[PDB]
DNA sequence: CCGACGTCGCATCAGC
DNA sequence: GCTGATGCGA
DNA sequence: GTCGG
């Protein structure tokens, strides 16, 4: 399947998708309506009917007849109207800043907030995440070149090793599925001391460090166990200075860190997939450890797993390396 | 007909 | 001030 | 909005 195959009715779902989401906060219809675009996105054919859409899971009676009208219009008139609608496009348009969900972008634009002008000029009426999703809009809006990634990557790597040589990290995610873009930057940590039988101070000491360096540069949200911030890698000589972009840590028990590093590395797909069979097989997998059923239905306890390839031995698939985990 | 549609860590609000 | 709910991003 | 028990 190519772009612009059935592009113009991906892009019209997705369009209804945001508004489900972002205006009606139905977001059952918003991942019915993304699940519709997914499933038509990998079609390998241009539909000439809604009902023959319908035959796709995901596609129902109410689908079918919108691309119907979009086939014979070129348009969809709901979309069209809710498009020119102030309120709603504004809502939904808020809601691209990080940390304004459906709730806030609502609330402003009730107050006649409407703009990332008219949020310029009303701090005080921002959390502070909602202030950095501000800030940096336009970054936060921009893929990552594999290449920025890999010198992320070293900065991550070398400056975890120095805090302390035990720790061990991995950058997950689209990064490690070997993709030559990725969106943001998911690092998983671990550290022989911390297990799930188990210092309160391991994620910390490691982000203060990249603060330290000057790699990480905000923080929207940081705890015992998940980082969540801002990073930037250094300006060359007198060059254009990067852009600032989102990034992840997560610290996670020894015992749990594999079914971690499985599980956000993805893909969304795969990880489906893989985690149907999963239980097709007896198993069940969460992010955190993979357990047995059960005659009953009963789970025992977590099995011992100490690499992705375990996992996989489990449920007697033949081990996927990252690069072929598209789905 | 009618309920499921992942779950959860963290920041902040609502209520006591 | 504490506890549980809500919003949010993933 | 779609699916399925
Ligand atoms: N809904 C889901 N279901 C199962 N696993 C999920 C998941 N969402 C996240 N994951 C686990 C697996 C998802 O692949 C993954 C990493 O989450 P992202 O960073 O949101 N997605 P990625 O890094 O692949 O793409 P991008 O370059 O745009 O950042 O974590
Ligand atoms: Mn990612
Ligand atoms: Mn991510
Ligand atoms: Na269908
Ligand atoms: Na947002």
């Amino acid at each position: 399947p190519q772009e612009t195959l059935n592009g113009g009715i991906t892009d019209m779902l997705t369009e209804l998708a945001n508004f489900e989401k972002n205006v009606s906060q139905a977001i059952h219809k918003y991942n019915a309506y993304r699940k519709a675009a997914s499933v038509i996105a990998k079609y390998p054919h241009k539909i000439k009917s809604g009902a023959e859409a319908k035959k796709l899971p995901g596609v129902g009676t109410k689908i079918a007849e919108k691309i119907d009208e979009f086939l014979a219009t070129g348009k969809l008139r709901k979309l069209e109207k809710i498009r020119q609608d102030d309120t709603s496009s504004s809502i939904n348009f808020l809601t691209r800043v990080s940390g304004i969900g459906p709730s806030a972008a609502r609330k402003f634009v009730d107050e006649g907030i409407k703009t990332l002008e008219d949020l310029r000029k009303n701090e005080d009426k921002l959390n502070h995440h909602q202030r950095i999703g501000l800030k940096y809009f336009g970054d936060f809006e921009k893929r990552i070149p594999r290449e920025e990634m890999l010198q992320m990557q070293d900065i991550v790597l070398n400056e975890v090793k120095k805090v302390d040589s035990e720790y061990i990290a991995t950058v997950c995610g689209s990064f490690r599925r070997g993709a030559e873009s990725s969106g943001d930057m998911d690092v998983l940590l671990t550290h022989p001391s911390f297990t799930s039988e188990s210092q309160p101070k391991l994620l910390h000491q490691v982000v203060e460090q990249l603060q330290k360096v000057h790699f990480i540069t905000d923080t929207l949200s940081k705890g015992e166990t998940k980082f969540m911030g801002v990073c930037q890698l250094p300006s060359k000589n007198d060059e254009k200075e990067y852009p600032h972009r989102r990034i992840d840590i997560r610290l996670i028990p020894k015992d749990q860190y594999y079914c971690g590093v499985l599980y956000f590395t993805g893909s969304d797909i795969f990880n489906k997939n893989m985690r149907a069979h999963a239980l097709e097989k007896g198993f069940t997998i969460n992010e955190y450890t993979i357990r047995p059923l059960g005659v009953t239905g009963v789970a025992g306890e977590p099995l011992p797993v100490d690499s992705e390839k375990d996992i996989f031995d489990y449920i007697q698939w033949k081990y996927r390396e990252p690069k072929d985990r598209s789905e």
